[PDB]
């Protein structure tokens, strides 16, 4: 850890993050209490699949998210949520991990010689926002993406901050009166060892997320394809002076260390 990183062919190109990538998906809840959202076939034209943990709201199910787990396993990425309403200490969603790892290195299952292991990916909502931070922590993950998240109780270690191992995409929601981003987002940027693109988005509260992940999908989408997939079409969305998240006059951009 971090796992070897075992790429296959390249992804296909989208023209656009918030849209449909090209891949029929399925989802099951499997192993330890994960819910997985996939494409239907699996290493179809020799790619090799990177994973996304996914860590719920708090007293949410994955069901709660269907539409944002999907969009991303449409893109190629293989999710997996954990199935608890509770994941702010990130355990449930590393499980999840565990066995993923487990079933791409075993020779006869479903994932056996198809995922990319060495490249993994965390994100949640709310509690599993922290839980996605808690989660970073882990030497095999690369890249966080926390959504709204509470950071003030429900599990979480603010020690966790300055412990990240790979770059933060945190986003908050101007009207989030739930996860108030100055007490549960400020201090994540404030304290992060690690280079963070902070995007706040104004006037959405905090059901934005919740389904389709809203005016969320696209960007986390495009953080994934490039931290990920080195998709160099999605590196303008957050890096230069002028990225396109930079212009938007919805969003309220602080970057460190990028």
């Amino acid at each position: 850890a971090p796992l070897p990183d075992t790429p296959g062919a390249p992804f296909p190109a989208v023209a656009n993050f918030d849209r449909s990538g090209p891949y029929t998906v399925s989802s099951q809840s499997e192993g330890p209490s994960c819910r997985i959202y996939r494409p239907r076939d699996l290493g179809q034209g020799g790619v090799r699949h990177p994973v996304i943990l996914w860590g719920n709201g708090t007293g949410a199910g994955p069901s709660t998210y269907a539409g944002l787990l999907s969009h991303w396993a449409s893109h190629g990425f293989v999710v997996a949520a954990a199935e608890t309403s509770n994941a702010g200490t990130g355990r449930e969603m590393l499980a999840c991990l565990d066995y993923l790892v487990r079933e791409n290195d075993t020779p006869y299952g479903t994932y056996s010689g198809k995922l990319n292991t060495g490249r993994v990916g965390t994100s949640g909502h709310s509690q599993g926002g922290g839980g996605s931070i808690m989660a970073g922590q882990d030497t095999r993950v690369r890249t966080t993406a926390p959504i709204q998240p509470y950071t003030l109780g429900l599990g979480h270690d603010s020690a966790s901050q300055r412990r990240q191992q790979g770059p933060m995409f945190l986003m908050s929601g101007g009207g989030d009166t739930i996860a108030f981003p100055y007490l549960n987002a400020q201090p994540v940027y404030r304290r992060a060892n690690v280079p963070v693109f902070w995007g706040e988005r104004r006037y959405v509260s905090h059901f934005e997320p919740v389904g389709s992940g809203g005016a969320y999908r696209g960007p986390s989408t495009a953080w994934f394809r490039f931290q990920l997939m080195d998709d160099q079409d999605a590196r303008a969305t957050f890096y230069g002076a002028q990225c396109s998240l930079c212009t938007s006059l919805l969003w309220s951009v602080e970057r460190r260390g990028l």
